[PDB]
């Protein structure tokens, strides 16, 4: 199993400054094809994350010129130039190379002080303890049987970070993580074009704001190019 180690856990910077976050694999990161799936994204406060770099050295549509990939082998590093304030985030590295795809622990890029794709999630849930909980992801603006195309769920914690749950893959290929004990269900309506996601025994543990992402195309390397807005879901 891997683990991604992100260096500065803070990095407090100031505005127009260098500013360096560093990523480290227990191994190796490269496929049996030519390939290292590294990715980094960028999650703004109160926001669900957006992708900012896949392939290691490629920056999504949109991402200003500020960012640079510049990683190899077991050690990756991004860059960004010159800062803005809509810099200010947390930032992830992701590994998407093995079976169960980890996330780095997270960098705080903050100010020093001084002097049409579309992913709609249902909303929140309170249950009680021992209950189950079917959430949903309604994908509109593309087809999820597109060659390529798969849908990610991934869920955040306070406090423990992100951590990827599940994958379900346009010829209807369904993977889990086995940190869930075989607790966790996916299914598809094809023709609502709707993922949905079911947790079945449910603990104060499992207290979490969860995502769904689209893996994106063989373009993008599968980089998870559009997220939901994260739905709540609360156990008493």
């Amino acid at each position: 199993d891997i683990v991604m180690t992100q260096t500065p856990s803070s990095l407090p910077v100031s505005l127009g400054d260098q500013a360096s976050i560093s990523c480290r694999s227990s191994q190796s990161i490269v496929h049996s094809n030519g390939n290292t799936y590294l990715e980094w994204y960028l999650q703004k406060p109160g926001q669900s994350p957006k992708l900012l770099i896949y392939k290691v050295s490629n920056r999504f549509s949109g991402v200003p010129d500020r960012f640079s990939g510049s990683g190899s082998g077991t050690d990756f590093t991004l860059k960004i130039s010159r800062v803005e304030a809509e810099d200010l985030g947390i930032y992830y590295c992701f590994q998407g190379s093995l079976v169960p795809p980890t996330f780095g622990a997270g960098t705080k890029l903050e100010l020093k002080r001084g002097g049409q794709v579309q992913l709609q999630q249902s909303g929140p849930e309170d249950v009680k303890p021992g209950a189950s909980v079917k959430i949903s992801c309604k994908a509109s603006g593309y087809s999820l049987t597109t060659a390529g195309m798969g849908v990610n769920w991934v869920k955040q914690s306070p406090g423990k970070g992100l951590e990827w749950l599940a994958h379900i893959y346009w010829d209807d290929d369904k993977r889990y993580n086995p940190s869930l004990k075989s607790r966790a269900t996916l299914t598809v309506d094809k023709s609502s074009s709707t993922v949905y996601l079911e947790l079945r025994s449910l603990t104060s543990e499992d207290s979490s704001v969860y995502y769904c992402a689209r893996r994106g195309g063989s373009s993008h390397y599968y980089a998870m190019d559009y997220w939901g807005q994260g739905t709540t879901v609360t156990v008493s």
